[PDB]
């Protein structure tokens, strides 16, 4: 029987994932059927094209889908729903996508922050909804197409349990076979924690400075390290445990290179955690 997959949302990073899906999909004989949730224009553009196009450095490819609508009730119940839209509240997001969800059915949020899986898991089975996080630089350039500014990319996803599980496995395999760089660590908590610190600091700190953050690391870097080691110490509050040299680890990252802020300010008032830095950020650019 075959594997149903559907992306929601097909800006950047679920039109890239949903178009490479979709190529195996159309390269196999049924084993595969990709869906896309998208709307209006971009909608329009994919149905006249007949697919998706990704242009990158190296690739101009059109990806052709199985179903493309903007009705997920079209689409009906499907094994993975790659959850990759900006635009709803969670309440809204989880009430679009339910025409999609059945028995087998895992959803993977890939978007940023630091607790989407736990927000979505509030009035869905924990089960259900695994955790996920990208490193991809792609964008809906216009209509019908996406836009890579580099080929690199990675996916990482995972349950959270201790021993993965046959739908995780399953879901690894399939896409690593769309060659896509997937992987699916047990430590998915990390990763996400990782992905989230990096860019809250980063996105903060060059928001604040109207500056890029080469010229951050430079001028501002004892600021940027009081940044690092509030979001640490945030974390290392909540989830009892994050690693060391971890500050360090994010710091030298930086060098090679909006709840993106307040969550971090609220969060450590729950935790009696205090970040002046960040509470001095928030507050006196929320102006």
């Amino acid at each position: 029987q075959p594997i149903k997959i559907a992306v929601f949302g097909l800006g950047g990073v679920g039109g890239y994932y949903g178009a490479m899906l979709a190529l195996r999909a159309a390269a196999t004989d049924g084993l595969l059927e990709v869906s896309w949730i998208a709307r209006g224009a971009h909608l329009e553009a994919i149905r006249a094209a007949g697919g998706l196009r990704v242009v990158t450095p190296s690739r101009d490819f059109l990806a052709r889908p199985t179903c493309v609508t903007d009705n997920p009730a079209e689409v009906g119940t499907v094994d993975y729903i790659l959850f990759c839209t900006k635009d709803y509240d969670m309440e809204r997001g989880v009430a679009e996508i339910r025409p999609m969800i059945g028995q087998n059915t895992k959803i993977l949020p890939l978007l940023n922050g630091a607790d989407i899986a736990e927000r979505m898991r509030t009035y869905l089975p924990d089960t259900v909804v695994w955790k996920g996080c990208v490193y991809i630089s792609a964008r809906k350039s216009a209509p019908g197409l996406i836009t890579l500014e580099a080929d690199r990319e990675l996916f990482y996803f995972g349950s959270g349990l201790p021993e993965q599980t046959d739908d995780e496995v399953r879901l690894a395999e399939l896409l690593t076979a769309a060659g896509i760089r997937a992987y699916n660590p047990t430590d998915i908590d990390w990763y996400i924690m990782k992905k989230f610190m990096m860019i809250s600091v980063t996105a903060t700190a060059t928001a604040y400075f109207d500056k890029p953050i080469g010229s951050i690391l430079t001028e501002h870097e004892p600021e940027l390290l009081s940044l690092l080691e509030e979001v640490a110490e945030l974390f290392r509050a909540k989830y009892g445990q994050v690693p060391d040299d971890v500050v360090q680890q994010l710091l030298d990252k930086q060098r090679k290179m909006e709840t993106l802020t307040g969550y971090v300010v609220r969060e450590a008032e729950a935790l009696r955690v205090d970040l002046p830095m960040y509470k001095r950020m928030y507050r006196e650019l929320v102006s």
